[PDB]
């Protein structure tokens, strides 16, 4: 199955976010391109709960997170199911790069089709950061674009 | 359930086209907001097989048409999945209402979630025109704006 987001916003920073699953129990293979951003950071990039975007990045809600836990680092068991690492930028202010996640699916119960990819405009602190903010969003602050998850093939 | 989709495209033409299901067996009300599109017309509305928006409105594919059956009106029992009626345009060419539709799903196999609506440049001829081309696409011509199908609530 494959999936894909187009990041748009007004902010400078654009991109595309593929997905890639063969079967609902394998890993979901995610590849994206991220221009505009900050150059020589790392930012916030997860998996928000809704696909709705009639207000900015704004109505695409909170972290995806059907299991009710806290905000996590990638390899964390204890993490939202949207929570992707943070995407390196280069020089140049470009992010390029590819994954496996295990809790992210495009297929089942938990599938992240018609949901929200969102890139942040600050560092995620993956849940270790000494607030409450922390283990909600990461702080990874404002979200300069964002993109319905929608199929492919 | 509830889903939505946000038309933009370079045409002039955008709007917000919301969706409705109670349960899999149920009618899905979809409603709909259009502004931009030629006045007092009557334009072309479908779901598109996909959610990619990586080309402008090419890229969502054709309709939507799971049962492989040939285009037709929305009443017709021989149609694509995704085919809606034509939306009529007042005045200022604006385009809103709302309906009812037992063949479009947010849920189970078919669901129209992380696929994509279309608002086209021309009038649909509901699979009645003399081509091979009406039995594909209605003949509804280009499609200045588009929207991927996401989850709300
Ligand atoms: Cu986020
Ligand atoms: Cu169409
Ligand atoms: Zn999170
Ligand atoms: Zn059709």
């Amino acid at each position: 199955v494959q999936a894909v987001a187009v990041l748009k916003g007004d902010a400078g920073v654009s991109g595309v976010v593929k997905f890639e699953q063969a079967s609902e129990s394998e890993p979901t293979t995610v590849s994206y391109e991220i221009a505009g951003n900050s150059p020589n950071a790392e930012r916030g990039f997860h998996i928000h709960e809704f696909g709705d975007a009639t207000n900015g990045c704004v109505s695409a809600g909170p972290h995806f997170n059907p299991f009710k836990k806290t905000h996590g680092a990638p390899t964390d068991e204890v993490r939202h199911v949207g929570d992707m690492r943070n995407v390196k930028t280069d020089e140049n202010g470009v992010a390029k790069g590819s994954f496996k996640d295990s809790l992210i699916k495009l297929i089942g119960p938990t599938s992240v089709v018609g949901r929200s990819v969102v890139i942040h405009a600050g560092q995620d602190d993956l849940g270790k950061g000494d607030t409450e903010e922390s283990l909600k969003t990461g702080n990874a602050g404002p979200r300069p674009a964002c993109g319905v998850i929608g199929l492919t093939n």
